[PDB]
């Protein structure tokens, strides 16, 4: 019923692990430079709690952050409370990215059509993790190795995935 | 309908600079002795001013010069003035390098196969890019960090995709 492509945007390490004591458990700022790359020009839908951790809305991009709290706002961005709402705001649009965390991804799995994952092959403690998929009718498009430095300590790949059918 | 593999072979910056001042941005020794072995037996499609810039045929290949000039002509290497041409003339070859500069990159892009790129890790002044790609069902086949020493002062590492679909 709805005409954009939802994609997923993750960065995971090898048990799925996404997050730890409400942050990210490691620090990439190259995996971070290919998120600003991929997303720009186009709506970031985020949990509230993965927002409020940025704080500031992420520029260029229509930054859409999910709550069930009806009387929430912030400035310079969107507020949503449901799927159909996402879909209402993003009607006309031709590809959102669904930007975590693991509660949104829950809510939009349904719905994925694209997936853009980073696999980090770290084991980190986490708490916070990225749903398992079933990836039959699911074809790699893309894959890449991550740019390893003292910068960017751990070794990592870029993939992406489209749904077949 | 032509049944060669179409590579590009390539050296670019982070911001997709080939060059400045029709020459190269930077001295690279190694780099070039990658490119040696990996064209070495195989066709090298050059733009006129590419060629010009080189002045005399690289041994062990095939020196292919695209030009609409249909008067021109160079000794020990062969001329083409479309990309119909250069396929006639290579059409029982297995492999073809398209060596540059950025208007024969433009012109072969739809029919690119192979991609060898090296990627430099310094942002150059230049006047001259390499395309954009859309990297959707092409995947990293290969990757290996350049030599970086005394006659090779940059960071940089070269890359190979082959298309997917
Ligand atoms: N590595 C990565 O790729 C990513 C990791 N993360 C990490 O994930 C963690 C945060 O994820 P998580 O704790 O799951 O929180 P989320 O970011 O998914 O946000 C959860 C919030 O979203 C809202 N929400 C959830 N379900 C619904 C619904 N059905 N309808 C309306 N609103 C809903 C609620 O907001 P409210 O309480 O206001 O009602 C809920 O508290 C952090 O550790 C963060 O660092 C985040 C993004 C990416
Ligand atoms: N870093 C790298 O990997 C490489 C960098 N380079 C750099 O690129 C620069 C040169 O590139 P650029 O200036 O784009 O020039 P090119 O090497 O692409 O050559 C341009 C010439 O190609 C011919 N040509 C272009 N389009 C057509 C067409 N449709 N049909 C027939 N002939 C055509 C024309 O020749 P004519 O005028 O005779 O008609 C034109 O002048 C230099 O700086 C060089 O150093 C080059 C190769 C590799
Ligand atoms: C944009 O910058 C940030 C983004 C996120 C977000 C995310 C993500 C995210 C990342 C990193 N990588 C991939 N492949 N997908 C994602 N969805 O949550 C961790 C948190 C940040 O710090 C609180 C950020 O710094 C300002
Ligand atoms: C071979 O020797 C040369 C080649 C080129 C060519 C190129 C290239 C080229 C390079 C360097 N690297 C990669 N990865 N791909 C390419 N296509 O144009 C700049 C110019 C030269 O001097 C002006 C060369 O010295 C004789």
């Amino acid at each position: 019923h709805h005409h954009m492509r939802v994609s997923f945007m993750v960065a995971m390490d090898e048990n799925r692990v996404i997050g730890k004591d409400n942050n990210l458990p490691w620090r990439l700022p190259s995996e971070l430079q290919y998120v600003k790359k991929t997303t720009m020009g186009h709506p970031l839908i985020m949990g509230r709690k993965n927002y409020e951790a940025i704080g500031r809305p992420l520029p260029g991009r229509r930054n859409i952050i999910v709550t069930r709290n009806e009387g929430y706002h912030v400035e310079g961005c969107e507020v949503a409370h449901s799927v159909e709402e996402v879909f209402e705001l993003c009607k006309n649009e031709e590809e959102i990215f669904i930007f975590g965390g693991a509660q949104i991804f829950d809510l939009f799995l349904p719905y994925v059509d694209k997936l853009y994952i980073t696999k980090i092959h770290h084991a980190f403690e986490g708490d916070t993790f990225f749903p398992e998929m079933d990836m039959t009718n699911w074809k790699e498009v893309f894959v890449e190795k991550g740019l390893t430095d003292e910068k960017n300590p751990y070794t990592y790949y870029y993939h992406v995935y489209e749904k077949q059918q």
